[PDB]
């Protein structure tokens, strides 16, 4: 990657934004990895965690499914040519013209977890077929989902008895457990309370058939099984009959790695031994992840440093005006110099979709390779 | 305001979340700041909102601009404005930016770095600079000066270095915060500015200007108060008195704030034990990215008439599917239904600007009155 993001800069040597590398061949070997580590679960891609065109495309031609949030994502995927029957409107409150415009294209196929949101369904989408959300929740998830979205335990029986009331088809149950998890057991507890709300709703007298386990895992590269195996043996434990079918939503397992985002050193400042950099980016730019997830990245030098090469204490700003964009409050680096080039690595999931232009920044070139 | 929004919804039986901007308001608060600071030339923040009838409003009125980026200055020049009439308030800016303003006849810009003035003299030598100095209200809504502003026992330096790349230092500028109640900081700041200003004439520089930044708010009572003003116009007094002396200030939320209203409808509901959720087509992600980063928590006012009516117990969600994206945790409100339509007062400043399209939400309508 060091030596690919040094060709471009030398090729384009007049290249002044920064800028995406992004490669659809990682992301078709996760793919391809995806289908060993869960054989049993059809990923419908996360479209909000990346929605760069040539991954959706990517992800199309791999026959992933995808999980839309809106219809602007619904949109964005039938542009690229995938069949409306391979989307899940996978947002639990959906307005009533997105309603009407998922009916229209043929996405029906979608989730709930209010009484409100199935009379809306009744009136504008009366045949969508429906996907209780359930509220489980990893309490070590980096992003937490659960106050906002899904049905308490209490309130189940009492939905899916509404939806019968309706006419509405229940065909499953989901839930989420928080993005950016990493703890199985929390996987494993969540299938366990779909199971028995799967058994509600078979009692309502529905006939449910998928299980959707939603988003949160990540592609940890050491490609470690900690998650799916365990995830698996929950699925054998509790959804072991090869009539039901499984789901899944994930983002940033596919999305993480796709891309680095190189950013060039703009301005400097040394304090009393402290080395402060700005630079063409910010977390109003592609660095939300900063504030959103904590995320404290490491840059990789695009310059090549001697072994010995002295390490300083350094502050990575953003370009912005304000006192919270800070990409690195503290982190050691060999000495930086305006115009030096750097790479954040794996810097695809929740990066570019939630650019904005706050001081007139924020924009950034993308090349694929 | 109430009668105005109805108005718009009935002249236009509209989806989208929508703006009500009033350019009166603003050309009535720029009649306030002149009887409030006689002696200030404003320099509006385009930052703040970059709406583009707002910033001809501004140009009409004889107001000045403080860019913070090439766009922004693109943004201005556009307009008719005269070059003359911005100051590049950015101490940090990229080779390529300085070399914009150098194209277009910016030059007027700030620093606070040594590095800044190196770039300065290889780019744009004809530049007149402004030191900003670190001078912080710790009450302050946004900080500012962890990341911007010169210390105290650097400034000696700074001019001394300036004077040796033959380098016009022309004043000296600071920031206390964006969102500043704190009459006191200001009083310090301008203290400090003026024994900065002493040193410049000491190196031998010929300072003229004062900037006192931004950060103050248009707070009214149908009467705008002056608990900022009478002591900033007091510090003035005590410590620039000269006539000799130009005083500028780079106002956003002052002009901003009250220049438009945000109005948004709800679009999902859930009811649980007594607790009334709504989902709004607005986000944390849209248009209230204040709830975030200025710890917002905003009323809104219902558009439906109800009579002098229960209120209860009410979360206000915004539309992504996000955890993070609440609006307002809690506030007593009447019972709200899907297609209510409501508005929050107040919503110019930071709002429009911070936009994103995250879950392919963020879209907007703008109406001016
Ligand atoms: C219904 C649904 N499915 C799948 C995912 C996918 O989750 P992932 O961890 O990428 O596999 C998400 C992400 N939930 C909001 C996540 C906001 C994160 N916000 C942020 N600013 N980074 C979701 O809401
Ligand atoms: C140089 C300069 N001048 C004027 C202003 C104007 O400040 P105001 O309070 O509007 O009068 C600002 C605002 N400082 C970054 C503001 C970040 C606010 N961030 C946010 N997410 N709301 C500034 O940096």
């Amino acid at each position: 990657m060091n030596s690919v993001v040094n060709n471009i800069l030398k090729a384009h040597p007049h290249q002044t934004k920064s800028f995406y590398v992004s490669s659809p061949k990682i992301v078709e070997d996760l793919i391809d990895q995806w289908t060993i580590l869960f054989p049993r679960v059809t990923p419908h891609y996360a479209v909000k965690c990346n929605n760069d065109e040539v991954l959706l495309k990517t992800m199309c031609d791999k026959n992933v499914n995808f999980d839309c949030a809106s219809s602007s994502e619904i949109k964005k995927v039938i542009q690229i040519g995938v069949s409306p029957s391979r989307i899940i409107f996978a947002h639990t409150m959906k307005t009533i013209d997105d309603l009407i415009f998922a009916k229209d294209q043929g996405v029906d196929i979608a989730t709930f977890d209010s009484s409100f949101e199935l009379d809306k369904i009744h009136t504008y989408h009366p045949n969508c077929k429906m996907i209780l959300r359930i509220r489980c929740d990893d309490p070590n998830a980096t992003v937490q989902l659960g106050n906002k979205f899904g049905a308490n335990e209490d309130e189940i029986r009492h939905l899916l008895e509404y939806a019968k009331q309706l006419d509405i088809e229940v065909i499953g149950i989901s839930f989420h457990v928080g993005s950016g998890s990493r703890n199985p057991e929390a996987y494993y507890r969540a299938i366990k309370s779909s199971k028995e709300a799967f058994n509600e709703a078979i009692s309502v007298g529905h006939k449910p058939y998928i299980l959707d386990i939603g988003g949160g895992l990540h592609a940890d590269i050491d490609l470690s099984t900690y998650m799916s195996d365990y995830i698996n043996d929950a699925i054998k434990d509790f959804f072991p009959e090869d009539t039901v079918t499984i789901v899944a939503e994930p983002g940033r397992f596919f999305a993480e790695h796709y891309s680095v985002l190189a950013t060039q050193v703009i301005g400097k400042r040394v304090r009393d031994g402290l080395y402060e950099y700005f630079f063409n980016e910010s977390t109003y730019g592609g660095f939300s992840n900063v504030i959103f997830e904590k995320s404290v990245p490491t840059p990789q030098l695009l310059r090549d440093v001697p072994d010995d090469e002295e390490y300083v204490p350094s502050v990575l700003y953003g370009c912005t005006c304000d006192g919270v964009d800070v990409i690195n409050h503290n982190v050691a680096l060999p000495e930086l110099h305006i115009g030096d080039w750097v790479y954040f690595p794996s810097w695809g999931a929740y990066t570019n979709v939630l650019t904005t232009s706050f001081n007139g920044f924020g924009e950034y070139d993308v090349y694929y390779i």
